[PDB]
RNA sequence: GUCUUGGAGGUAGAGCACUGAUUGGACUAGGGGCCCCUACCGGGUUACCGAAUUCAGUCAAACUCCGAAUGCCAAUGACUU
């Protein structure tokens, strides 16, 4: 499943558990989308990072 | 990194399983009181303290029968980087 990730919140400030799941999607800039495909993996890199990332269906 | 899975460790919490500390009641070994007599063996009075033991109930960084949340060490399946 397609699915959009952009950040609603920046990344100054947070802890760096909660950039390097937020690098590893390749967000590097605020409203940036890159769509990987969902699995239970990526599922649970949204989970580490609610209050940042919205996701998308497509 | 993220999910699954495997773990080590005795923390925060709790509870008394021990090391301690402790409230109150039954239980009363011992003691004291008071007399009798003790010239001595001893006995009776306790709304007098009281060891054990027991019914509950409290509290511990140097208390754990118990034990989380994460955190670390890796595997092999990936999905990014």
């Amino acid at each position: 499943a397609k699915l959009e990730i952009t950040l609603k919140r920046s990344v100054i400030g947070r802890p760096e558990d909660q950039r390097v799941t937020v690098r590893t999607l390749g967000l590097k800039k605020t409203n940036q989308t890159v769509v990987h495909e969902d699995n239970a993996a990526i599922r649970g890199m949204i989970n580490k990072v609610s209050h940042l990332v919205s996701v998308k269906e497509q």
